[PDB]
This record gives C-alpha cells, sequence and structure tokens, in this order.
C-alpha cells in the first residue's frame, strides 16, 4: 500500500477580534471559526511513525492566534491568504495550506436610532465564508461564499410543463410558495500571491455585497418559472459585475410548503385561490444546483 | 397504583398562513409551530385501555389548522386562549388545555428602499413565543417571551467584589467581554377567559415590543457589575410600562471569551490594555436567573 | 420591585474520570456533563451591586472538578448528593444546590470475545441523569432517569375506539408501526442527608437496570392498545419492584410512520396487509405523558 | 455566460420497509435516508425557462419508494445501483445519477436472552452510507463508508518527536487519551453495469462488517504514535483483505481531552502519573485524513 493522499491540521478554531479606534472610542468586533490543513512531505509520519515532519495541529492553533493578532482579519479573502502563505513558506516540507473561515454576523447595536459604539447583536445565522488554497508554485485559489441566507416568497412563483410519466403526481401550478436557504459561491481567478491578492482586497467586500444584493432583488422581482431558472439569472448578473470572478455556483434547497385540503370539514375551503394556511414540510426537499461561467 | 397527572396531545405542528390585502396587493406571512396538550378525565385510557376518552392527537393537529384558518393568528396570545378555549368548551370531560407556540421570523424585505409586497427574509433566528394554560373555572393564564436574541459588548462589563476562598482562581476585572442570549417571559395577570383576552389585544404586541426594547437598551448602556444587576435594571423598567403584567423572569448564559496569553511567543502583548484576539467558549457557561415581581 | 425567586451556576461543565485498576490493569471510564445552581441569600447581588454574596460561577466550575477527584462519581445519585451538599454547608447564606447530571456512554469494547482493558465505544446516545435538590432543613431529593432510548416495533399496536367527531379523519387501525424515544423519570422518597444517601447506593444502579428492563420488555411484548395503556404498564411495574420510589414518570413522543399508497402506480398494492414500504415522519409528533404514583 | 455544471434532485427522502417472513413470523425491518441528483441535458431548464426537460423532484420521490417496493433494498450498495440505473436507462436525456444513502441502525432486540420477532433499539447513531454514480457509458462506481463510530481510549496512544519551533507550546507525552468519531470509506473498482453489482452482491456486507472489525481492533490494540500512524494501519488492513477495493480514506478528528491542573488547591496532585480528572474539549479538534490505495 500507499498514501495517495493526506491532510491534517486543526478544525473548529473559534477567533474573535477587536479594534479599538482611540481618537472616536468606536469599537469594532470580528469572530470567525477557522479550519487550516496542510499537506506536503509528511507521508512518513502515517508509514513509519515519523512524528518529525508534523507540525503539530496544536502550533496551527497558536499561529492561527498570532497571525489574527498581526494581521488584519478582514477581508476574510485576506486573512486567509496571509495564513495560508505562512504555513508554506515557513515549513519547507509543507507545499499546500487549505484555509477554510467562517464569518459569524456581529451587527451594531442602533440604540435611539444612533449605531452604539460597542454594542453587536447577531442578525441571523446568515455566514460570509471563505475557502483559500495556497499550493506551491501554483498561486493562490479563493472561492468566496454566503450561506443561510433564508428567504421565502409567498406568490410570484410557478413551476408548470416539466415531464409527465408513470411516475408523476405532482399537479401544474402557477402561483406557489417558493423557499430556499441560499448557498452561493464565486470564485476568483488565481492570484499569484500575496501581492496579488493585497492589490484586490477593495473587490472583495464590495463583490460580497453585490452577490447579497443581486440575490436578494432576483429573488423577490422574478417571477419565477423554476428555481433552475431564477438561480441563473442570479449567478449571470453576479458574473457580469466582476470581471475577476471565473464562476459562480449556487445550491439551493425548494423547502416545500403544501396546500392543506379542510373541504372534509364543512366543506372548508382552504386549496388553490382559496389557499390560507399551509403546511410546511421539514423534509424531504428538492435540491438544485448550478455553476455558471463564461462562455 | 393510580394516575397522579396526565397530559397528552399533539408537538412540532408547523403551521403558515398568509393574509393578502386585495386592495394594495401587500401579503404578509406568520410562521408558527405548535403544540397542544390536554388534560381531564382520561385516566381511564391509561389504566383500563378505555380509548372513548381519547381525542385522537391526529384530531388535535386538524383542529390546529381548522382554527388557523378561521381566526386571527396575531398576536399569539390571541391565537393560543382561542385554541385553548376550543378544546375545554368542546369537549365535555376535558377540562385543561396547555397551548405553547413558537414564532419564527419572516421579516419584509427592502428591495431598493421599499418594502417588497410579498417576499421575506429569516432575520435571525429569535423567537416570540407564548404558553397559554386554558383550565375551566380558573381562566386563562398567559406566559408571552422572546428568546434567542444573540448579543455582545465588548466592554463596559465588570466584574470584582466576589467571594474568595480556597476555591477561587477567577481574577478580579474592570474591563471584559460581555455576550449572552436573552431568555426573558412576561407572565400576565389571570384573564376570565376570552372576551377578556379580546379587550387587552392591542397591548400582547405593544409589551413584547417594549420587552424587547428595554432589553436592548440597558444591554447596551448599562455599565455593567454583573449579569446579576445588569438582568434586574431590564425587569423591573418592563414592570414600570406594563401594570398588566406580575412577574419578568430572565435566564441569561454568560457566554465566555478567554483572553489569550501571547507572551510565550517574541514577548507578544495580548492580555489587559493590550488585548486584542480572545477565544470564544462553547462551554462551560454561566448560567444567571431570576424572577422579578412586584412589591 | 423585589426578587421573587433567583439561581445561578455554572452550565455545560463536561468532565471525565479515569479509574485504574493496578492489580488486573483494566481501566474503567466515567464521562458526565453536569449543571450546579445555588439559591440563598443572593438578592443583594441583583438589586445593589453587591458581588460579595456570590460564589463567583467560576468558583463552582472547579469544585465540580474537586470534588471529581476526590470522590467516586457513581452512581451519579451519590455524586450529586456530594456535590449539593458541599455547596450548603460550606457557604452560611447558600440554602439550596440544584445538581443535574447527564452520564454520556462509554462501553467496554469486545475486540475476539473479550474485554478489552482500556477501550470504549459510545453505543448510542441514551443518557442516564440525576437531577439532586439539596435544600438545607430539608433534606435531598433525587429524580434519577434514562432518556434518548430509540425503539420501534413493526407490528402488536393498535389504536381503534377512539372519540370520532367532525374534526376525526384518523382511521381506526388494528396493525401499526409504534416508535418513540423513552424519557422515564423515578422519584426517590426524600432523603435526610448524605448518610442516607450513602446507605442506599446500591439500590440506585439496581433501580436503573430494572427500569429500563421493565421499559424494553414491556414494549416489546405488550400488545398496545395505545401509548397511553403500554407506559401505565411499565409505570406500574417498577413501582412495585422499588419501594424506595414514590413516582413514575413516562414523556413518549409517538413518532409516526405513515403508510404510502402506490395504486396510482401500475395498480401497485402498498396499503393495509401489503403494506411494505413507509415515509417516516419527523414532524408533527404525538406527545404522551404519564406521572403513576402508590394508591 | 454558459452553464458548466448542473444537477438536481431530492433530498433527505427518508424510507422505511419492513420484510416479514410468513413461514417463522419474524419480522426485519430497514430504514434509510436517500438523496438522488440527476445530470443530463437539462440546460435549457436553467437559461430558457424549458421545463420540459425537468423530471420533477417530486417524481424522484414517488420512484424512490416504487423502487424499493419493487427491489430489495439491502445492500445499500444494490439498492443505490439500481436506483441510479432506472433514471439514466429511463430518460433519454438524463445521463448520471448519483444516489446517496444513509441507513440508520434498527438492531433486534434480545428480550430473556432470545431475539424478538419484531421489536428493535437504535443502538447508537453510528451510520452505514453509500455513493453511487451511475453513468451512461461509464458503468457504476461506489463508495461505501461506516460513519459516526465514537470510541475512546484511556491509555496507550502518544505523541512525541513532533516538529518544534517559536510557534510550539504543546509537551511530549508518552501517555494520553486518544477518542475519535471515524469516518471511514473504501472505493471500489468501477463496475460495468447492474449484472457486475449483482454479481459481486455478497462481498458488500462482508466488506462493511470485516472494515468495521479492522477499525475496532487496531484501535483497541495499537500502541499508537499518532493519529496518522494508527490510521494507516487500518487502511493496509482493509485492502489486503479485499482485493476489489481499489482506495480506503479515513478522516479522524482527534477530541482533546485536558489534564487539569489542581495543585493550587491543598496541593492536589492530578497531572501526569496522577491525572484522574480531565477536561473534554468540545473546540478546536484535530482533524486528521489520508487515502491509501495499491503501490
Ligand atoms: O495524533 C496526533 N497527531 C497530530 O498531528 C497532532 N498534533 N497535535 N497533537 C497531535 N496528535
Ligand atoms: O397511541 C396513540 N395515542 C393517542 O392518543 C393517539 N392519537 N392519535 N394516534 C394515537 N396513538
Ligand atoms: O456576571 C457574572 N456573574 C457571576 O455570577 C459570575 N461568576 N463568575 N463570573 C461571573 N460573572
Ligand atoms: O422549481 C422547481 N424545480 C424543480 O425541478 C421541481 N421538481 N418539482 N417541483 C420543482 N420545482
Ligand atoms: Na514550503
Ligand atoms: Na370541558
Ligand atoms: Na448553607
Ligand atoms: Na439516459
Amino acid at each position: 500500500s500507499a498514501v495517495k493522499a493526506a491532510r491534517y491540521g486543526k478544525d473548529n478554531v473559534r477567533v474573535y477580534k477587536v479594534h479599538k479606534d482611540e481618537k472616536t472610542g468606536v469599537q469594532t468586533v470580528y469572530e470567525m471559526t477557522v479550519c487550516v490543513l496542510l499537506e506536503g512531505e509528511i507521508e512518513t509520519s502515517y508509514t513509519k511513525a515519523d512524528n518529525s515532519v508534523i507540525v503539530a495541529t496544536d502550533s496551527i492553533k497558536n499561529t492561527i492566534y498570532i497571525t489574527a493578532k498581526q494581521n488584519p482579519v478582514t477581508p476574510p479573502e485576506l486573512f486567509g491568504s496571509i495564513l495560508g502563505t505562512h504555513f508554506i513558506e515557513k515549513y519547507n516540507h509543507i507545499h499546500a495550506a487549505h484555509v477554510n473561515i467562517v464569518c459569524h454576523r456581529w451587527t451594531r447595536m442602533d440604540i435611539d436610532g444612533k449605531p452604539h459604539p460597542h454594542s453587536f447583536i447577531r442578525d441571523s445565522e446568515e455566514k460570509r465564508n471563505v475557502q483559500v488554497d495556497v499550493v506551491e508554485g501554483k498561486g493562490i485559489d479563493i472561492k468566496s461564499s454566503l450561506s443561510g441566507l433564508t428567504v421565502l416568497k409567498s406568490t410570484n412563483s410557478q413551476f408548470w410543463g416539466f415531464l409527465r410519466d408513470e411516475y408523476t403526481t405532482l399537479k401544474e401550478t402557477w402561483d406557489r410558495i417558493l423557499s430556499t436557504d441560499v448557498d452561493a459561491t464565486w470564485q476568483w481567478k488565481n492570484f499569484s500571491g500575496l501581492q496579488e491578492v493585497r492589490s484586490h482586497v477593495p473587490k472583495f467586500d464590495a463583490t460580497w455585497a453585490t452577490a447579497r444584493e443581486v440575490t436578494l432583488k432576483t429573488f423577490a422581482e422574478d417571477n419565477s418559472a423554476s428555481v433552475q431558472a431564477t438561480m441563473y439569472k442570479m449567478a449571470e448578473q453576479i458574473l457580469a459585475r466582476q470581471q475577476l470572478i471565473e464562476t459562480v455556483e449556487y445550491s439551493l434547497p425548494n423547502k416545500h410548503y403544501f396546500e392543506i385540503d379542510l373541504s372534509w370539514h364543512k366543506g372548508l375551503q382552504n386549496t388553490g385561490k382559496n389557499a390560507e394556511v399551509f403546511a410546511p414540510q421539514s423534509d424531504p426537499n428538492g435540491l438544485i444546483k448550478c455553476t455558471v461561467g463564461r462562455s
């Protein structure tokens, strides 16, 4: 037998950082969960019990805190790139670092219509994520994403004209509820190294904001023919607004809300035009994916 | 042996309702999870296999949907009171209904700075809940609550002057992070029946809003001496603003964020005044509770 | 306003302890999650910011580890009683301790049909729990429980003869699936203090084992007329086998598995006698509770 | 823009099937959660709102139940292969099916030392999974796995001789706790189609059993030099025992249990040789992966 692939590191490293503006007194907080996995010339730790090649996962944890102390942690694309580059430059035998960061929302509180200097609220479990792969000799690959954005529209969704055969019971519809949890990823063109990532720093937050805005607007305004057709519209727009993106991927559950026939009870009318009370279904759910790139 | 207490019913009943304003085209959605448990003269179902006394839990489920179809579902205090009263009036041998409702957030989307007629976002997993106990001959008891409100302040929290003995290692501090998930419950004075609950309908949303506002403002503005002292301030204010409330209960975890000493690494300064990077602790956590009533 | 009730302490304290038999080399592990909440003369911490009355929750955490170091951690009824008694005896102004312990399964591995001296498997998320309330002057109240015991029988469950009215759609049945997660609690007669708890030590594990055995046997062998009737049979037997128990409480979800009509597809027969494939329902679920005591 | 990749289908389809032996009266239950995603000539559903190419996800759900009604559901490798082949043969324009199945444990109860004909217990949340990719013209690729197997050994684990530099604080150790949740996957050689999968049917359960046995024995018996070295030993053995496997992949968290220094309290000795009480750490955790194939 032979080691065909190997990677190891530290997962679920929770990190908080505060920035204090001495002039204004305003404080800003960042909280993330970080995972770093390394690859390189480490096969002998598996095959020969040679621990000399192992940078201990505990040390990886220390390095994350030290790096957060000495560098900005925002945008996460930059922090992840710094963190990954560290490992491949510091250790001769480590040739790739894989850094995943999940950013948690701490949104500044408004009290009496003014932003509070040091108090924050978690408004939703929506996340902003990055995956950064730093590979010696092959630059920096960054996939940015948002996830956990849960939305619902109560009308202006349709689904008709699908294939019908002996396995089909679903009725065509011209008015249904559509609800999903959005997972959207945009993949950046490969960067040559940290200097290049640094040069594009302002684009990271801007492109996240654009992705979020396009998602919300398109969902709200499209008279949707299907989840497939609506998601494609979103992806198309994001690619149009940022030329440094190569592909956009969406993965969307179709979280079903079923009509409830109540006609058995006193002829009560609760279907079609008369539908008011629905039963949200926890499972199963549709799952629709697409990756859109440039012609 | 003897049956000392018994209750049975249906849990985890997910319900969605939409309201459509025909004049304006605006739609408003409500989504809840409902639990209804009944008590009464039902001992024989346990002791003698006498199912004749059982209103089937499946029927309870049907009744929830039917009741939602024929009545407003907001405020939840009113809906719960209608639902519970139904069971004790319909069935001679059922003498108490216990209704728990969890309300899920569907917040109307703003697109291009205007509120959208039919699109919604789940902004946070914060819930508004009610517990309604309808007891034949003893009126309607309602406990209203908010839960899952997660907040953090980065300074203006202290903790010093606590008891110190041979079990104590905690250092006194004049500046720490304070973060919690707020669970706040206000218990209404007993209501004589549905007519009385109906008479106070506007107070339900108003008091929820007040509880939320007082919680957020006090947390943000109190230079906190402890979780105990800050929570008492919140409870005191709520009782002052609504005379129909008898008690207010808060249950607050103290979600710890620990300093990380980095001095072992190149004398790096990250404690006390120099603390910037912290380690959020998943467990253990402090848990502090209090119930405040009137003198 | 006035403090009507208050309690505070440390939740989610994870503890592991190992015992090493030097003679045989056999090691035995225990893992628990502990919560300790105190009550007493502590109102001034809430009302006047008087921290002098506060035994810090961090100190409570230390005390749990120290107590585990110096005492047996099994049975949990004994450990909880020691832990709670500590607080009320050590601190003059603390008058009640509330100790909750969840015990996690670490079951010794059998390798090649022999028990391994130091390797363990988590066989299921079933828990053994205790709630111990130690109140100055009022002795020690102990509620023991098992939870998370998930079972299913594929036949020998019935449900017919329930009330039928205009809210009823459920068909009577003489053969259905029954599946539940068992939560069973037995409440001990009040103990005067630690000496008395110590005197009954062997009864704790024995009664847990009996409760578990009676639950499993009755579930498997009863041709069940309802969840109500079957659970009563369980409770009756436990009370008969241990005279130091005052009440037994069961709380049982009815986790529904629905028939799937497939007759629309090529007349395929999958209902009643021909039912083979079913759809497990995640929600809603029935919830049935009962507390049984002595005549 | 252009569609670069697309797949869609139904996730979280819960399925139960019962088998009844009429001769013996013995019943056997199977419960699974199934996900089916299709690929093929479906781009126009995204780009042109052409639903004619869509086999509705609701129909996919129906097909899963129908297929379960007419075929054995065990071993899951066979069921997944039947299910996937169905889609690529039935629909001209569908060219790949991706089937994921998670199998839930229902273990027959022993009552009074005899196996019960129709009662079952969920002994642990360990799963047996399959991923089956059926691609028109390219046969059937099957990855089988076990997951959620949680184990702990209290001694006979070491970790010393790792790299030490200015980022390192971890002390070398010759005796520590090792605990993990095992995720192990074995990838079968490509199969030409259903006939070939059918021919190897007995190997599927046998190889699952072997993987499980080798995992447990090696974990229990290896005086482990590291997680890396122990996992390699497991993978090597599995490959040796089944020639139709091409690679074995393990992904193992290192779930840390920390010593607790109690010397501050009355000189209490709880570290090194004297360590008895430990603090299980929920996060962070090491994460170690490896893929082993043939020379
Ligand atoms: O088994 C281990 N492998 C590792 O890579 C490691 N790093 N810290 N502790 C460790 N333990
Ligand atoms: O065992 C049962 N008890 C009940 O109360 C019930 N209601 N519907 N189905 C039921 N099954
Ligand atoms: O606000 C706090 N209250 C307490 O009771 C406590 N105990 N430790 N830290 C604490 N912080
Ligand atoms: O938007 C949808 N896309 C689909 O593929 C589908 N299948 N059933 N319902 C559906 N809705
Ligand atoms: Na390198
Ligand atoms: Na009544
Ligand atoms: Na006392
Ligand atoms: Na095909």
